[PDB]
């Protein structure tokens, strides 16, 4: 029993952390085979991020500008490429810790652990998600720049993420482990701001069914409601759309709970409308929304406690 | 920016966890050194779990009943001893993965990392705190006894909690690396409960605090109150008591944000009194206590390991 945010070992990804120096900005990298990542912009001024030109900053480099700490030994940097809005810094040793591991790139919505790092060194890990206006409510501070996303389902590390940027709100913005920004974000210090936020109705439903496994159904009532009319009244509360899509994808919690889709809707639509009245649900007076359907089913245990 | 419910790295906790079989019970057990720690009822059976005798129990048991297995190798054990409600199985093979390490009983109100784990494999890691009835509100499963709980100093984990049990409630209960509980629990099916639980004053307090460096200042207001007029208002709420030593403890937060211990005791006072008004502080309705002064202090500054 318990419902708490989980975030996946990190013992596989600290033994990829390693700092990078450049001139006198240093930053984290993630070195995976001969290979060390890390945010372009390291090779920026201030006075650069106004309007960066990165491979007019880059071409005035060798790789012996790239000073990269693996722990208390120095790696020698043997060649260097941009890929996007990731540096690639190739280095003369192999990570003999390199994980099984693959690039992904996630969606809105989706779940990840941050390991927060600092000088190469891991501080903390946590849970978050990406926000459906492609920033992550992280925590970071000066200095996390490279800090890495993951997931960890079976024994394959799945890197989604790498920290680039804060925006003026206090959230942040980063990229694809291929140095794709999520989001229309841009690795300049440009008028960027994050775009209203919303909800992630999928999400809410998924620790609704959560709570329900866990042994609380005090929300329920009985009422359903059609896909258009529920998305009408959600729209309303700044929640973002729930498509078929995702009513597939809710399927399993529905079977294992006895409560269809539409059914759990028309719950959510009454809790938007009257608050918890006092009420917690696993413990929170708010309505979470960043577990998925997928998270719920990995830590809620198989059977309902009806 | 930002505040989190962050936990430790895991890895060097995960370097130590293994699976441990007696009989058709497994559970997890931490390998450190030569020793592998692990629940005592590891050795019960569900009528034995009734009313255990467990040094009778362990008297019938030879080395070469307990499977001990890291990974995909399975270590031999050659000696088993018990303290208090952990057994301590020697094995022929020192963990080549051991951190540095020290075994640390904390008091209520201190918070550490939990890692998950289920046959021996780590599954998550979160973050909780001792509550004032030493109970712990965690996520577990049947399969998780044995999995701990830590915090880290700089290279040093110290482990402060190993998993026993599941309470009627939905909280947990279980010992120090020494096998001593927390809390008045034992290790037998038997009518237990979870008593009466206060807030952790100090961690809301702290948490405040952390509100305060963020930007959310709404709560704060122009008045102060005394040690014991807030201790007052605090009982009447389910809260403990705050002494001196929590004001001093929290001193480099009142000195980060310039804003007194009871300057900040007043803000408390008032939002106990009258509620948040539709607001929220660091995105929650609730007045969180899960996050100790330190632990404000090391997410607000960087701390690595
Ligand atoms: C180039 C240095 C990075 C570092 N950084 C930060 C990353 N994570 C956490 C941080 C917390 C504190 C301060 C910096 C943080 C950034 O946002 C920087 C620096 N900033 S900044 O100082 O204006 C950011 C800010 C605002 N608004 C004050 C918060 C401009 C910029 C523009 C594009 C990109 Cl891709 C990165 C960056
Ligand atoms: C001997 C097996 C352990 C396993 N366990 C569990 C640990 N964590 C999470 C669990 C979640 C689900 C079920 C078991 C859980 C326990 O509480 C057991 C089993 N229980 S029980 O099944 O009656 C407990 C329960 C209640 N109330 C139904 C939850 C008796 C008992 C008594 C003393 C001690 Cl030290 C341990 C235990
Ligand atoms: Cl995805």
């Amino acid at each position: 029993s318990g419902f708490r945010k989980m975030a996946f070992p990190s013992g596989k990804v600290e033994g990829c952390m390693v700092q990078v120096t450049c001139g006198t900005t240093t930053l984290n990298g993630l070195w995976l085979d001969d290979v060390v990542y890390c945010p372009r912009h390291v090779i920026c001024t201030s006075e650069d991020m106004l309007n960066p030109n990165y491979e007019d900053l880059l071409i005035r480099k060798s790789n012996h500008n790239f000073l990269v700490q693996a722990g208390n030994v120095q790696l020698r940097v043997i060649g260097h490429s941009m890929q996007n809005c990731v540096l690639k810094l190739k280095v003369d040793t192999a990570n003999p810790k390199t994980p099984k591991y693959k690039f992904v790139r996630i969606q809105p919505g989706q779940t990840f652990s941050v390991l927060a790092c600092y000088n190469g060194s891991p501080s903390g890990v946590y849970q978050c998600a990406m926000r459906p206006n492609f920033t992550i409510k992280g925590s970071f501070l000066n200095g996390s720049c490279g800090s890495v996303g993951f997931n960890i389902d079976y024994d394959c590390v799945s890197f989604c993420y790498m920290h680039h940027m804060e925006l003026p709100t206090g959230v942040h913005a980063g990229t694809d482990l291929e140095g794709n920004f999520y989001g229309p974000f841009v690795d300049r210090q440009t008028a960027q701001a994050a775009g209203t936020d919303t909800t992630i109705t999928v999400n809410v439903l998924a620790w609704l069914y959560a709570a329900v496994i866990n042994g609380d159904r005090w929300f329920l009532n009985r009422f359903t409601t059609t896909l258009n009319d529920f998305n009408l009244v959600a729209m309303k509360y700044n929640y973002e759309p729930l498509t078929q899509d995702h009513v597939d994808i809710l399927g399993p919690l529905s079977a294992q709970t006895g409560i269809a889709v539409l059914d759990m809707c028309a719950s959510l639509k009454e809790l938007l409308q009257n608050g918890m009245n006092g009420r917690t649900i696993l413990g929170s007076a708010l309505l979470e929304d960043e577990f998925t359907p997928f998270d719920v089913v990995r830590q809620c245990s198989g059977v309902t406690f009806q």
